């Protein structure tokens, strides 16, 4: 039982820290405007992603999780925070879920960990989204173009891109990307995020995402 | 008649500076290993791109240019530098040229300025390249995903990506991208290039590309 970094009124019950960090980053990356009233999270990192999203919106959030042990932890963390009326966890396969929840969500977000492939993630996202819906993903940089191609394959148009580099002199290791289902061509590429200063200390730019 | 920035033993006879700068950047971005023995430049910025490439390799360079006035300037700058045995300018359309020069080049490079479209550029690049050849382009960030999709359409596999941002806090305005014709999946994303410090002065990282 610890505080969720420096986020106020958030605790949780440890996996990789850089796994949790990618989850924090993609949640803070999501476009959370007023048009976002229903949200789906394809992998919730012990509900960390819904627990952060819920600080910035009242949108109902449905978290999909395949392994039963992870369903338990996520539900635990949700109830621990009094958030079970906004955030609901569903034990299901992503492919099956999207078939029963067609054209339901304004935003689908995914932080990847029955074989679920990257195409299946992106296909299932397009099945879940309403017209002009947003799909957001965090992933490894090596697969950026393959992701962009699959986006297009299922009529999701890449929209915003942000690179994550460990140091100013390192290759980007992770990407943050979203896209608009049945939207329009044209990308915006945000300022690259550097996570460490040269002496291995965290940069201020990163640490702004450790709190409200 | 001026020196070509701070490059030694290079002069030329003024267009936009940021146009010339994108030309300098893509030339220095090109992968110029020993396997590169024949090179094609789809737009040469008054031969600036061949004049920079030729400082790092002895590969023969064929520059394609459609407008006759630009053929003249490029040939002038080439002869002015004694480089007419390595660098040859051809007055031709890119689509026609690639049909007569199928599977001829190890590297095609393009800095964009008969309607030649972005698809036509990328299609013509794939016609010109030998198996495992490299296509390199510099372009606007807004069209990054559209470029990546066209790459894939013609069996060019995105390989290296580098963003160019004016300031550390600005969106990336330009991209540097190459790809391997009939190659393999997997991208490398180089450290983002910042061209100005906060006080509007050029960064050292950029200025390293102003000389040998």
């Amino acid at each position: 039982l610890n505080d969720l970094l420096g986020y106020k009124n958030r605790k949780l019950y440890n996996k990789m820290f850089n796994f949790t960090l990618d989850s924090v980053l993609v949640a803070r990356f999501c476009n959370l405007n007023s048009k976002k009233k229903k949200i789906c999270d394809f992998g919730t990192n012990n509900a960390v992603i819904p627990l952060i999203l819920s600080k910035y919106t009242k949108a109902k959030i449905i978290g999909v999780e395949i392994q039963n042990k992870a369903v338990e932890i996520a539900n635990e963390n949700i109830k621990l925070n009094g958030l079970e009326d906004q955030i609901e966890i569903v034990h299901a396969d992503i492919k099956e879920f999207s078939k029963l929840h067609n054209q339901e969500f304004d935003l689908v977000v995914c932080n990847p960990p029955i074989l679920i492939t990257l195409e299946d993630i992106i296909k299932s996202a397009s099945r879940c989204l309403k017209n002009k819906g947003n799909f957001t993903i965090v992933h490894r940089s090596e697969r950026l173009s393959e992701i962009i191609n699959l986006f297009y394959k299922y009529n999701i148009y890449p929209k915003r891109l942000r690179l994550i580099q460990s140091k100013k002199t390192d290759n980007a290791k992770m990407i943050l990307l979203d896209g608009i289902y049945q939207g329009n061509e044209g990308m915006e590429i945000l300022p690259t995020l550097i996570t460490h200063n040269d002496d291995e200390t965290y940069t201020d730019e990163l640490l702004k995402y450790f709190h409200d």
